[PDB]
RNA sequence: AUUGAAAGUUGUAGUAUGCGGUCCUUGCGGCU
């Protein structure tokens, strides 16, 4: 597995779905950046690169395996069944009402992001909760810009414009390469666009296996799974997908979420937007009561457009 | 092949208008 390390030289843009027009609709809001749009970044300098054959120009997916990405400072959405409680962030475990899987009351779920390390400890189990400072906030930078007439050195009619970036120091992505000769490409490059208003981001890449991938969680029947990146499809047929990778039945499980994760995007090959999709939004956790006991994996992918980075789930446990 | 491409928070704008360092005060006492 290679590990790509992206470093923002200054500000991010990676825009929600709404028009950005000059001379119109002028407000331009970041989100958390979507796997596809890294994936779309790596696709378009090998475009360039003169390898197009694992591109896959027109296509939803790419000849490669964008396994996951992550934003770093590296750090974590808030799982679901965390809530703010004073000064403190709770983790909540799952309790049972008429033989289900149920999340008991506890307060509202506030959103905001926790270092990995403080993501290993909930997975594991070991976590109680969170003090409010060990909880991060994405910065965001608003800026607000003008078009000036050529000439005049004034404001061109309805040109103003806003745009509020991200502040982020890090973005991590894993590639799992069937000899497109990715490393060796990326290495060539320094930097690369990324996101919106043609920002862009230094590029290291390495040859290793984030140790997160790697941990041994043991053999249960109650494991999670954590969303690291939003995942696409229905959850019955995700849930079924589970039972066949694992190749045990589920007696019972539930998927403490959010508000859906809405995925359209840009074809640059057909140059107008993409269809709209719907996921489950990172930070969603899946609790599944297993039939027999299975081996956690430490990650696995799930659900459609996986080479695009979405699915990536992280395994752990819970009692 | 990334909700992407493109867009100078710029142009005009005097820290200025009014305002007394003035009023009260014996170079004197006779001492060292
Ligand atoms: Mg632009």
């Amino acid at each position: 597995m290679i590990e790509v390390t992206f470093t923002p030289y200054d500000v991010l843009l990676f825009r929600e779905s709404r028009p950005f027009d000059a001379g119109s609709e002028s407000v331009a809001r970041s989100i958390i950046p979507l796997p596809q749009t890294v994936a779309g970044a790596i696709r378009t300098l090998l475009f360039y690169k003169g390898l197009k054959n694992c591109v896959g120009v027109g296509e939803e997916e790419p000849e490669f395996t964008l396994v996951g990405i992550a934003i770093g400072t590296r750090i974590y959405p808030l799982p679901f069944n965390i809530i703010k409680s004073e000064k403190f962030y709770k983790v909540v475990n799952p309790g049972r009402f008429l033989g289900k899987l149920i999340l008991p009351p506890k307060g509202k779920y506030k959103s905001g992001y926790v270092t990995e390390s403080i993501l290993e400890k909930y997975l594991k189990g070991e976590l109680k909760e969170v003090e409010e400072n060990k909880v991060i906030r994405i910065e965001k930078e608003k800026r607000i810009g003008i078009k000036l007439s050529r000439e005049k050195k004034v404001v061109e009619e309805g040109m103003l414009y806003t745009v509020e970036f991200l502040r982020i120091e890090k973005i991590y992505a894993w590639i799992e390469d069937p000899g497109c000769g990715i490393k060796d490409i990326l290495s060539s490059y320094e930097f690369l666009t990324l996101g919106g208003e043609s920002r862009v981001a230094f590029v290291e890449v390495d040859d290793k296996t984030p140790d997160i991938f790697n941990r041994e969680l043991g053999s249960t029947k109650k494991a999670l799974f954590y969303f690291s990146t939003p995942t696409i499809g229905k959850v019955g047929e995700i849930v079924q997908e589970l039972e066949k990778r694992l190749n045990a039945k589920i007696d019972d499980y539930l998927l403490v979420s959010s508000r859906p994760t809405a995925i359209s995007g840009w074809d640059m090959h057909e140059k107008k937007p993409k269809g709209t999709k719907f996921a489950i939004p990172p930070g969603s956790v899946l609790f599944v009561e297993f039939k027999e006991e299975v081996e956690v994996p430490p990650y696995i992918k799930l659900g459609k457009l996986k080479k695009l980075g979405y699915g990536l789930a992280l395994g752990g446990i819970w009692e």
